C-alpha cells in the first residue's frame, strides 16, 4: 500500500483503438494555448493543439468545420467534462470552463450523449494533451499541473557575466568647498545622502508567469569600483520575485582634512551601472501533493545597480 | 561642551536692513519648487518662489526681467554659492547647480562681486528660502534639509475605515463534481492553488518620494468573509515601501465528503476586494546628525486584499 503522487493529473477517455500520443508541456513548462477540434456523428474526429512554445500538432483526420478555443496567459481551466460515444470506442464531447469566464463545449452530432466524466483541473494549469488517434480520436485526457505548493527559479547562472564590462554611468550628489584661512590643520564633516533603486528582472514566459508566484532563489550581479576597471561580481544568494525593486537613502559620512592656506574641494558622486545578460536557471514545481516537475530554462535578466558613494578631494593653495 | 545638530541648513548672506520672512517646507515637507530672481546694480532686487504645496511669495520689489529656475521632482541641489554686494549691505548673487544637470547663476549687474560664499547643500533637498527684504534682498539664505538616515511614514490611520463597506468579487478557481453509488460515506481530497497579488500604496508628494526613500510603518486594510458578511479590519503595523505589490500562491487541501447515494458538486472561490480610501499619518525624518524632523500628512490609500479560499459544497440525489 505504498502511495505514489504525481505533479501531473490526466485522466483519459475513450476507446483503445488508433496511435498513442502525447502533446504536453511537462518537460518545459509550456501550456495549451490554442485548440481546434472537429466533430463528427460518433466521434470527436480530430484535435489539433498548439502549445505555448510554439508546438502545434494535429491528431485525427480533420472533417468539416472546427470549434476554437484561444487561452490567454493565465487563463486556467476552472472546470472539465469528458464524454465517450457511449460504446467505449471514441471520446465524444469535450467541455470546459476557465477562470477568465470562458465555456467551450464540443460534441459528437448525431448520437446522444450518455456517462459525463468531470474531471479534477488540478491547479488549472493545463499542459496539453495525451490519446491516441487514427482517422479519429480514438481516446483523449487533459493533462493539468496538479495544485501547487511553490514554484521557484533556482540554480541560477549569468553563463557571460566574466565577459561583460559595464557601463558605470556616474550621478552628482553634492559639492562642497572649504577654505583654510589658518596655519594650522583643520576638519570638516561632510554628510551625504542619496536614493538608489535597485532593481532585477529576471524574464520567463508570460503563461507560466502569469499563473504562478515565482521566486527566485539566485545571487544577483553586483558593481564594486576595483582600481583598474569595473568588475560585474555574481553575488551572494538569496530570495527575490521575479521583477524586484528595492529602494533605500544611501548614506555617508566623510571627515575632509583642510590643511593651512589652503582649499579643498570635496565632490561626492555614485555609480549606476544597468545590466542586461542571458541566465540559465531551474523552474522547481513543488504540487501540494508532494511531487515535484522541474525543467530547465533560460531568458533575460536585467539588473540596475549602484558603486558606493564615491568622494574625491581636490586641493588647492588658497 | 553638549553638541547640539539640527535638521536644517541655512546659511544667510547679506545685510541686516528690511523685515524678516520665512517661506519654508520645513512645516511639511514642501520643496522649492520654482524661483524668479530680478537683479538691480547693486543687488538681488527682488526673489519670487513656489513650493511644492502651492504657496507663491514675493520678497523685495521687482523690477526688470526676472531669471527662472523651475525644479522637476526629485531634482536636488548639488552646489550653491552666494555673494554679497561686497559692501555688506544686500544679496549680490546667486549661484547653483543640480542634480539634473542644470545651473543658474543670477548676479548684481554694475558693483563687482567679492568674496563668494559656497554652501553645504545637505541633502540637496531645498526646503525655501529665509532672509530680509524691503525694496531690495537685504539678506537670504537657501534651507536645506541635511543628510537624511532613514524617512518614514508612520502613525497611519483611516479615519473613514469603520464607515466602509467593501466590494468583495468573488473569482472561480476550480469546481469538480464527484458520485457515491454505496450506501456508504464517501471521502476525497481536493488540493487547490490560487496566485494572487496583494497590493498597497500610499499617495505623496511627488517632490519627497522622488527623493527619498520612504518607508512605511503601518497596518494594512485587510478583508475576511464573517457569517454575517464581509468584515475590513486594520491589520497589525508592520514594515511597507510606499508602492507594494506581494505576490503568492494561496493554498487549501479540502476533505470531501459524498453521503451514500448522492451527487456532491464543490465550488472553489476567493474573494478580491479593492480599497480606496484616506488616510493619514506622520513623515518622520531622522537625519544622519541625528536630529528629527516631523510633520502630519494625508493622503490616499489604494489596496487590493483578498478573503482565504472558500469551499462551498452542494448536494443532490443520483
Ligand atoms: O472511423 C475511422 C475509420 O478508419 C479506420 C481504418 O482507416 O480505422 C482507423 O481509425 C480508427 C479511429 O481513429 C482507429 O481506431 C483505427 O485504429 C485506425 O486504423 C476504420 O477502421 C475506421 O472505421
Ligand atoms: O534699496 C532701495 C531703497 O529702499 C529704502 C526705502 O526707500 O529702504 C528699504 O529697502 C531696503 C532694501 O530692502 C531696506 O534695507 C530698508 O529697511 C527698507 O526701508 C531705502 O533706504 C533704500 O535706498
Ligand atoms: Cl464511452
Ligand atoms: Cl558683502
Amino acid at each position: 500500500g505504498s502511495h505514489m503522487t504525481y505533479p501531473t493529473n490526466l485522466e483519459i477517455i475513450g476507446g483503445q483503438g488508433g496511435s498513442s500520443f502525447s502533446f504536453t508541456g511537462e518537460n518545459n513548462g509550456a501550456s495549451l494555448e490554442k485548440i481546434w477540434v472537429w466533430v463528427g456523428g460518433w466521434q470527436i474526429k480530430a484535435v489539433r493543439a498548439w502549445l505555448s512554445d510554439g508546438r502545434d500538432e494535429t491528431f485525427g483526420v480533420p472533417s468539416g468545420s472546427h470549434q476554437e478555443y484561444v487561452f490567454t496567459p493565465g487563463e486556467c481551466f476552472t472546470s472539465l467534462s469528458l464524454w465517450g460515444n457511449g460504446a467505449g470506442t471514441r471520446l465524444g464531447a469535450i467541455k470546459f470552463k476557465t477562470n477568465k469566464g470562458g465555456e467551450f463545449f464540443a460534441h459528437m452530432t448525431s448520437w446522444g450523449l450518455k456517462t459525463e466524466y468531470p474531471m479534477d483541473v488540478g491547479s488549472g494549469y493545463c499542459l496539453g494533451i495525451v490519446g491516441r488517434g487514427g482517422s479519429d480520436i480514438d481516446c483523449m485526457g487533459f493533462m493539468f499541473l496538479n495544485a501547487v505548493q511553490s514554484t521557484v527559479l533556482t540554480n541560477v547562472n549569468y553563463p557571460t557575466i566574466n565577459q561583460l564590462i559595464p557601463k558605470v554611468a556616474t550621478e552628482e550628489i553634492k559639492s562642497v568647498s572649504f577654505e583654510n584661512k589658518t596655519s594650522v590643520k583643520q576638519e570638516q564633516k561632510v554628510e551625504t545622502s542619496k536614493k538608489v533603486i535597485k532593481t532585477s528582472s529576471w524574464s520567463m514566459t508570460k503563461s507560466f508567469s502569469s499563473t504562478f508566484s515565482v521566486e527566485v532563489s539566485a545571487g544577483i550581479p553586483e558593481i564594486a569600483e576595483v582600481s583598474t576597471g569595473f568588475s560585474i561580481s555574481f553575488g551572494v544568494e538569496s530570495t527575490h520575485s521575479l521583477e524586484q525593486t528595492d529602494e533605500k537613502n544611501e548614506t555617508l559620512t566623510t571627515t575632509v582634512e583642510v590643511p593651512p592656506k589652503k582649499k579643498v574641494d570635496v565632490h561626492i558622486t555614485i555609480g549606476r551601472a544597468s545590466f542586461d545578460l542571458p541566465y540559465t536557471g531551474t523552474v522547481k514545481i513543488t504540487c501540494k501533493n508532494g511531487s515535484v516537475l522541474q525543467y530547465e530554462t533560460k531568458g533575460q535578466y536585467k539588473g540596475v545597480a549602484y558603486t558606493d558613494i564615491k568622494v574625491n578631494t581636490v586641493e588647492k593653495d588658497l
